[PDB]
């Protein structure tokens, strides 16, 4: 009954991360609108989580996103938190071997979209003195080999978390993002899939984390309702998803020269 | 039921940030062993709130401290998860008027105390794939004025957790703290008494989170269970708990000379 | 003689803080290419300085920028280092009267400028060993109010800062980043004439560092002149030339409600 | 002849880090008093070096220090910066394997050696508008392995530095700090040579840079350079010279379990 009567709005939420957000916030007693650009996963969760349904939006098209804000007050009548999930990892990337166009193709798809449903969910927002929450990465705190323009994306969106944090805290409205590190979600599959060794590849990304293990949407979730429910004094944060990934020395690479 | 089954010490829970963590454990379902060096405020607490007890124990007397964990054991078969909350903020220190003394003193309370815990907690911590949760404060990492030997111990307690988060990982014990900003409790209180203008001194404490007001022992509390109960994939963070205080611009004294 | 023999690119450099780098490294002893969309400050500069001279070039226009470095290259036969501080801070925005248009367009100018002359740089760099200084801002990291665009690029450029850092290292290139707060320069002032009291503006401005006043192109200079030349060992650094501004707490607004 | 007619005085100055930074402010045109608890090394640095002169000095016996700075004055009129270098990282302990009187004894050279020399200099920096530089340590800030008391302490360098910075901002006095990560100095061969396999350790902490190596006395010498002699709107920093350690994932230990 953490969430009990509050609406909420998660975007790439049909697998992933997203669908286990989806997952926590119904378990918290709320309901919860489901966006994807697929209909596979997220139509098959709307049928198995009462509480849950799902609109098909691709986050990039301001329509499509207009219109999963007015169905969502028009069918359920508030609007108390927008998780902005939807976005893209691109395999690695040389920097010489990318574009100015697939740069901002990819700060479309993971900068401009949270933009732009934060902005026409604001109004409600506002109403219910509700709460944003932002996917983001660790890699934009502290860098990621062979990812120059996801890496500018994620520290585009922590960045722009602080900014609205302090614009919107004279209304009421906290804004807030989540920083995961590595978690086992079928991107990170299909990713390591593209190696010459897969295997050898989620192994490396196992022990990038001193506790030795990838993280589970599920708990990316929890971490999610924490900060709609229950955090009620954190507006501007980055709470870290990471298992550790951040902590100490570890391979990166005369003894001076 | 979040924490139902566990078994939690809170130190300094007698009153203020401690006594709003006892109670969120209390609430989560969990069974509470609230130290305090004063007698007064927790020995209420425990007549008040079944499933807590009160224990007299100063955290810088090291046999004191071994008594308290014997004792959990003794009465309650486990432990889940140590809080180390037991400090305090002195009135506003000019560096010249501070003394080395006078730090190591500090240190021994704000430091010592949860190092001392810590350590002898951690074996029974190990056995239940427990956790560390210990209070510091935003002002380690910004700094505060008229404070060097405080805000030397909040910086001391945030690396620690680190480097114990590192240490305990492989053997499945979380090590996290909390980082508040300012909020509302006897201390905040005692403090503000002893300025020329109390009143001029809270509502400069006010104004300095963007929310535009201080944050709550219970949101303390939630942030707590948070990190115990939920946060399986956390170790080694710092959760701000602090109102936006460190988002933006803010006054803090030709144009460039 | 610093960096004598060597040769840089600081763009934006006909006035403000790219002047003050500019003077900064003809200074130590380098030959410095002025890169300006403006013929005016940077013609005058060229004539100013025995070793600088001037090229006109918007970094938005590709073709500008290939030019730039092409005839770098011919007329001082290698490049050392590339310093990108075209930019621009927008008047206040409330987030509501935002575009993402205008957004996109704030990005192509603070943003893939950047990336867009490093990406043409870096060939001959790796020839030199040489580096990249990319000026960022303080509100990158700690957000600023009625700035959400503008704030976003700033943590775009820092992340990607780190991210290049990983990839060049291999290579020897170091990639860094200045992170200024306030300094007064022609955009500070004229941003000032905006406001209702610029007199009341530009004072706040100044009290914001605990410092008292508002920093210098020099300064922001100096710390660029230290990166290229003597930080040998410092890659993915975010180097705040700030006054104190992110320290302590300040006015950024029952006591607890 | 950037800091030419000033008095600096470097503790710990006798080898390794501070050594270099001796020489640094010796090559920068400045006079410098080589404080070190051991005569060889510091004396001969005094011989070799005109501008340089050594004082034996144990920064925690408070009346070796306050002769150091009454000296100083006494010998050159004047005091325009102090490293605070001293210090020691033990090998590697487990947290079980410490007590708290061995971290008592660690803060007191780490941290309280800093606190005493810094407050025995203050006025003749305020009379000098002088600056302080401690040295801490990236592990500070992103925790150690095996390291508990010593990240601790760098912790609370850190965080002290920020207070002080706070605290002597009115009366122009600027105070900094630098954390190195791994540098090539005596203490890491001592380090190296107590493991079982002395060369793997070495490799090991190479490859923790991206750099692919570790970094020299004379980098982090050029560092305190900058910071006393150019850095006039920078206090209260951390200045990393660590070769880009902190940056990106490296090796730290079904995927998500
Ligand atoms: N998995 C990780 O380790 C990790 C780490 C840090 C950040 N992230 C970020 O978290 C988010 C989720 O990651 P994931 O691993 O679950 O990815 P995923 O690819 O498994 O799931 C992403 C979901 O978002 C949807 N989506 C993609 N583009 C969309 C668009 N234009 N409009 C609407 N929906 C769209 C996809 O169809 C999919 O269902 C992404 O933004 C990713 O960059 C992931
Ligand atoms: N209130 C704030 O704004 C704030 C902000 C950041 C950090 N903190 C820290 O949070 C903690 C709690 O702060 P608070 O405002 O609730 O303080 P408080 O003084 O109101 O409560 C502290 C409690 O700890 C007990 N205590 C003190 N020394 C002890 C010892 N030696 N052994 C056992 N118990 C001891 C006290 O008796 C009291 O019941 C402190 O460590 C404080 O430094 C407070
Ligand atoms: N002044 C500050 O307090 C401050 C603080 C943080 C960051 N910054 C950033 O530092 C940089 C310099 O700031 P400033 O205050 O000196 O600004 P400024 O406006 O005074 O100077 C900027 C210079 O860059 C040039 N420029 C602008 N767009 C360009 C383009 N497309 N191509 C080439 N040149 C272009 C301008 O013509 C001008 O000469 C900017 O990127 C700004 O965002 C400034
Ligand atoms: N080497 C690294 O990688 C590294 C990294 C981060 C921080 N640090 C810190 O930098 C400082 C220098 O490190 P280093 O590697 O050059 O060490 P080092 O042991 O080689 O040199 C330290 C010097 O300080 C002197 N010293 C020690 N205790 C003293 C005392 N009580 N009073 C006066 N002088 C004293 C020693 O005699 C010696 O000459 C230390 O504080 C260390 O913790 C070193
Ligand atoms: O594909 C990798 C993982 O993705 C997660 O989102 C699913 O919940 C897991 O069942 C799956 O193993
Ligand atoms: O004394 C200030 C505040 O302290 C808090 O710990 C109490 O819960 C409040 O009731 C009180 O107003
Ligand atoms: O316009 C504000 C300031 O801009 C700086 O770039 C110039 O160097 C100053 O002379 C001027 O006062
Ligand atoms: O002992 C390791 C290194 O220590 C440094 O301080 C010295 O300058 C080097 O010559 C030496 O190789
Ligand atoms: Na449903
Ligand atoms: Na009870
Ligand atoms: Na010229
Ligand atoms: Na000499």
């Amino acid at each position: 009954t953490r969430y009990a009567g509050k609406v909420v709005v998660v975007t790439g939420g049909g697998r992933g991360i997203g669908a286990g957000i989806v997952r926590a916030f119904v378990n918290s007693g709320a309901r919860v609108v489901i966006c994807d650009k697929d209909e596979s996963g997220g139509r098959a969760l709307e049928q198995e989580l009462p509480g849950a349904v799902f609109i098909l939006c691709d986050v990039t098209q301001e329509d499509d996103v207009k219109t999963l804000v007015s169905e969502t007050i028009r069918r359920f009548g508030r609007l108390d938190c927008v998780v902005n999930n939807a976005g893209h990892h691109p395999p690695p990337q040389r920097p010489e071997e990318t574009s100015a166009q697939g740069f901002r193709q990819l700060l479309e798809l993971n900068l401009l979209g949270t933009y732009t449903l934060t902005k026409l969910a604001l109004p409600y927002l506002r109403k219910s003195q509700g709460n944003v929450i932002n996917i983001s990465s660790l890699v934009g705190a502290i860098g990621q080999a062979q990812a120059v323009p996801y890496v500018a994306t994620a520290g585009a969106v922590t960045a722009m978390t602080k900014a609205l944090a302090l614009d919107e805290s004279p209304y009421g409205v906290r804004v807030n993002c989540i920083s995961p590190g590595n978690i086992w979600t079928p991107l990170w599959e299909e990713l390591a899939a593209l190696m010459p060794d897969p295997r050898a590849s989620i192994r490396e990304g196992m022990l990038a984390q001193p506790l030795g293990r990838m993280g589970q949407p599920a708990e990316v979730g929890a971490a999610a309702v924490f900060l709609a429910s229950e955090a009620n004094f954190c507006t501007g944060i980055e709470l870290l998803v990471t298992g550790g990934a951040e902590l100490g020395y570890g391979c990166k690479a005369a003894p001076d020269i």
